């Protein structure tokens, strides 16, 4: 192996700017570190910048370097969609042409009816909302009816909540379960169904830890698969094995911030391990992007930057480090939707003696994919160019 180790950095929705097919999707004029890189005034970013971010492209407060560590370019999606199964599942190895659908005006009524229908209950609420939100506003009436409460978020997700003494746990998940077969419909395409519990009284309603995820797989085989078939390591950091449904993960490292999932990333660095530690830093979207907030954005990108150099310190001369995006998220746009962008790429080792260049762009996120899957000796997936070589 050319690398033992490769450390994979998704920073969540960090767009670098329009995609050529931007306008099909209603995002001209996207960008998202450009955008919060104004509105900061500057972005302190210096960590990335010596990287090579701004040889990418030249942003306020991120500035191209004479001699970047590593190697920079941006990748464009090839897929259908701009959802996160979509961004993960190309950048290993796979096409997806069905793209995962949002719901910022509630569910079809068709598929509403088809549920009550199955499961013999009626629908209530069927609107973006917070868990704290939909509970106070309905968990009353779905405590004296019997009724379910189904909402959903930005993204692509079909909660049910329901109150544990008044709908058993079993039957809320039995619930679910025929949730997620009526949406494996291109029509009604939900990246997860999420069962909601809660428990308490009027004005006191609190969410229970019985909450289950029914997810999708991904669409085919991916590099993760492969590298586990062979015996590699795959350690999944944050919400990267429920992404892949766990497919191909060998070990899960739960986090509960961008900072969190640094430390666990350190931990990793920490490991013996040969094969991948893929990290995924989700507040960007979560918190940021969706609420529509650049300086929370701009804050978080400044403090990931800062955490950095200690990674740089502990990478060894045969370990690969990747930072991506898997989609853009810009915080200055309409909408609680995500944003058609390319995505940066930086691959760094510091075996890298004279620092790197820039390479060739990435036609497909599966790049990264292919580039893990001839490292390491594994099949190459259907899809995407190793730029190995070129290291
Ligand atoms: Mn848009
Ligand atoms: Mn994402
Ligand atoms: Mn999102």
């Amino acid at each position: 192996n050319k690398y033992k180790r490769i450390f994979l950095v998704v920073m969540d929705s960090v767009g670098i700017g329009e995609a050529p097919d931007a306008e099909q999707f209603g995002d001209l004029g996207s960008d998202t570190i450009g955008h919060i890189a104004e509105h900061m005034n500057g972005l302190q970013m210096p960590n990335m910048v010596k990287l090579g971010l701004g040889n990418i492209r030249e942003m306020k407060g991120i500035s191209k370097v004479e001699k970047p560590l590593g190697y920079y370019t941006k990748m464009q999606e090839k897929s259908t969609g701009k959802d996160t199964m979509t961004g993960h599942w190309e950048i290993m190895g796979l096409y997806i042409d069905t793209p995962f659908q949002v719901f910022p005006e509630g569910f079809p009524k068709e598929l509403l009816d088809e549920l009550e229908e199955k499961t013999g209950r009626k629908i209530i609420g069927n609107k973006p909302a917070s868990g704290t939100e939909i509970l106070d506003e309905l968990g009353q009436e779905q405590m004296e009816t019997g009724s379910l409460i189904v909402y959903t978020s930005a993204d692509s997700v079909l909660q049910i909540a329901a109150h544990e003494e008044v709908v058993p746990l079993d039957e809320l998940y039995k619930i679910c379960k025929i949730a997620r077969e009526l949406t494996l419909d291109e029509k009604y395409m939900v990246g997860r169904v999420i069962a909601r519990p809660f428990v308490g009284e009027p004005g006191n309603f609190t969410r229970t830890p019985n909450r289950h995820d029914y997810a999708l797989k991904p669409f085919g085989r991916t590099v993760m698969n492969e590298l586990k078939d062979s015996d590699y390591d795959v350690i999944a950091i944050g919400k990267i094995s429920d992404i892949y449904d766990g497919e191909g993960v060998t070990e899960s490292l739960r986090t509960k911030s961008n900072m969190d999932g640094m430390d666990k990333l350190v931990d990793t660095l920490n490991m013996d391990f040969t094969g991948l530690s893929f990290l995924n830093l989700v507040d960007f979207d979560a918190l940021f992007g969706h609420r529509r907030d650049p300086q929370g954005y701009g804050e978080a990108l400044q403090e990931y930057d800062a955490r950095l150099p200690e990674v740089f310190a502990k990478l060894k001369e045969d370990d690969l480090l990747l930072i991506t995006a898997d989609h853009g998220n810009d915080p200055i746009h309409p909408g609680t939707d995500h944003t058609r962008e390319y995505v940066p790429l930086l691959a760094y080792s510091p075996s890298m003696k004279e620092g790197g260049q820039e390479l060739p762009l990435r036609q497909t996120f599966a790049d990264i994919g292919a580039t893990v899957a001839e490292n390491f000796g594994v099949k190459m997936p259907e899809y995407g160019t190793s730029f190995l070589n070129e290291l």
